[PDB]
């Protein structure tokens, strides 16, 4: 199942009974997942217009309220509604070394409360955090849905139709290699695999992104 907005800037996918990825227009993914304590989102989106628009059309569509959004790396794709969020009570979750970029770039702190790696659950729905080292950015981090085996790669992880490694302005290129076997090691049986942006694979998105790397 596939529902997109007014436009087509908001698009949400189901990828299981509880979870659903949003992409939203250069496309950008997240996660929505649908607890019995409410929405927790992994990921924003590019500005406040966007995010405002995606948690009203989860809020919605669910009839639950959007309780938390995990943030998995300091751009704007990631944080750039992180106004939004505070200013509607939505528990923003980060590294410190996420907020502190975040800060460092003018943007409002998240919470600075995800550790290298961190277990959390809302309601039934169990999400495990995972830094696996420096790679597209310093602080990038993925998500993993250890009760469906599906990894949110982030920007960390490129989608086949990525050619490159895109922006590498912030990037550790050497290290990044590393971080991606850190996360091979860690997940060794993968069912999904979202990239940050581009379509839903597997563990061959790991692959392919070691293969860009080289
Ligand atoms: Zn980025
Ligand atoms: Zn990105």
């Amino acid at each position: 199942t596939v529902i997109k907005n007014e436009t087509g800037t908001i698009s949400i996918s189901q990828l299981n009974k509880n979870v659903w990825v949003h992409t939203e227009l250069v496309p950008s993914n997240g996660l929505v997942l649908n607890t019995s304590k409410g929405l927790v989102l992994v990921d924003s989106s590019w500005d406040d217009k966007l995010t405002k628009e995606l948690i009203e059309m989860v809020e919605k569509k669910f009839q639950k309220r959007v309780t938390d959004v995990i943030i998995t790396h300091a751009h704007a794709d990631r944080i750039g509604g992180i106004k939004t969020l505070k200013e509607r009570g939505i528990k923003a979750h980060s590294t410190a070394l996420t907020a502190e970029l975040a800060k460092k770039n003018g943007y409002e702190e998240p919470l600075g409360d995800l550790q290298t790696v961190t277990n959390l659950k809302f309601g039934n729905m169990k999400v495990e955090t995972f830094y696996p080292g420096k790679g597209h950015t310093e602080d990038n981090i993925v998500v993993w849905l250890p009760q469906y085996n599906i990894l949110v790669g982030g920007c960390l992880v490129k989608s086949t139709s990525a050619k490159d490694l895109g922006n590498v302005a912030d990037a550790y290129v050497n290290e990044w290699s590393t971080s991606i076997e850190n996360v091979l090691k860690r997940y060794r049986n993968i069912n999904a695999v979202v990239p940050g942006h581009g379509e839903v694979g597997d563990k061959g998105l790991l692959l392919h992104t070691l293969d860009l790397l080289k």
